[PDB]
């Protein structure tokens, strides 16, 4: 991978794994997911980020996912090579936001585009806190000032307020608790792992006859390692949508909120 | 990735990912036996073949062992070049070695060794191959042996013994998710190294480094059942391990690791 000729935006192409395909032999929504984090890590590797700034590290301040949004049209099959482009833009001193188009490398394509919202953060006492400007000046350099929307549809889906699930829920996946292979280098369980758990709760049957189109997912706690997770769906509806929750097995503390679209293959 | 000169191994370079690495900032032995499975699935579909003939025979190369030794984990970032090939273990089965060298001093910084044996995908009942599918594929291997370990007497081909209860260390309730499944709807033969790794205490983890493991494959775990992972301590660290179902106590993996301190 390498940053585009302006160096606003990272592009990176990737060779489908045969460990990364599901039962159609194509990608899964946590393969792509894997993807994005891999291409926004070396985006700011390739600037000088590890994403903290000198000012975040000083502070003791770190940037965590509030959000998180992927629509995929069409999934890579196992041995295909699939070319993401990234890039960062400012949201004032709510935080940042991180885009991504992935395209096919044979016909040039868009498969499919997500978008996600980052907050500021104290690693330590975890309050969230406003981007100050000093931070904002350090990486403004790397972004797009004219506004670069992967979403930019007068009413799109990825800035919708997502409901809380009402108990009983229709389905659900009890006793889900984190391995060492769903924590990252710093012991957190990986953001990736909380789509997997909230997908281990939507029926086979679903699965076996529908495509992933769209899954927006809210990020309010973190999970520990040795916490339990609880997965719930219900069905709100040519076209199947479901409400999302994963919640403390214990106590019923909520960890993440969603909502996901499927399609009939 | 691409076969050698001689069309008897396969080679491929790998960079390491971000979400690849554990706490040490270089790659888990989850990721090297991925990579593993990777490169060998290369070098079957650059050969074309899943396998051939025994197709309509409905017959499936499965795992009974597992064999990996590291000496140096790839850092994040770091290019690993993979060698692999196959080799007739007589009538009994076919072995799979691999090489792991750095892609820039090419120095060999690990090493795999397995051995498949042949099943009916139905019944599962696990036979030897016959002569006519013992001759398909021996035009893909070399014929004088090629082994990544060659030393008489060594950790590859020693009898793994069954883990006596009390354990000193367990890790219960373990289930497989849509991620530990493959394309088969298998759970892939990775997840039961990470399986196998949970009933290693956090301490032995952030204060060694794991030089060797080796896996005997038993029985298959459906993505309905429920893992029991065991472990001893056997003495350098050595433990032996024990992976059942959380019912009966069904044996479905047994096995041995090796810590050295960092
Ligand atoms: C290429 C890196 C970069 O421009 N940035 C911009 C500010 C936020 C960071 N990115 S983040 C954590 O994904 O929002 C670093
Ligand atoms: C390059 C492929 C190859 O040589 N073979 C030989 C027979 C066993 C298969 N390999 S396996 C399943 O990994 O044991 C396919």
């Amino acid at each position: 991978g390498s940053l585009t000729e302006d160096g606003l935006s990272y592009k990176e192409k990737f060779v489908v794994r045969s460990y990364e395909v599901g039962s159609n032999k194509t990608a899964t929504v946590e393969t792509i997911a894997n993807l994005l984090q891999e291409v926004g890590c070396n985006h700011a590797q390739s600037v000088g980020f590890s994403a903290t700034t000198t000012t975040m590290r000083k502070l003791h301040l770190i940037w965590v996912t509030a959000r998180m949004h992927i629509e995929i049209y069409k999934y890579p099959a196992w041995g295909d090579v699939v070319e993401i482009e990234t890039w960062c833009q400012s949201e004032g001193r709510i935080g940042t936001r991180r885009d991504w188009i992935l395209k096919d490398s044979v016909t040039g394509e868009v498969t499919g585009r997500a978008t996600s919202k980052w907050v500021m953060m104290n690693q330590d006492t975890r309050r969230l806190q406003k981007v100050s400007d000093d931070v904002r000046d350090e990486y403004l350099v790397f972004c797009p000032q004219e506004p670069r929307l992967a979403f930019p549809e007068e009413n799109n889906r990825s800035l919708k307020k997502i409901p809380k699930l009402e108990d009983p829920a229709q389905y659900s996946m009890i006793g889900l608790k984190p391995r060492r292979a769903d924590l990252d280098m710093n012991q957190h369980v990986n953001n990736v792992t909380y789509i997997g758990w909230v997908l281990e709760s939507i029926p086979q049957e679903i699965v076996d006859t529908h495509e992933l189109q769209v899954i927006t997912l809210d990020y309010r706690r973190e999970c520990q390692q040795d916490d339990v997770v609880d997965s719930l769906t219900t069905t709100t509806s040519n076209d199947s949508q479901f409400l999302h929750l994963l919640r403390l097995s214990g106590d019923g503390q909520e960890i993440n909120r969603g909502t996901t679209l499927w399609r009939k293959k």
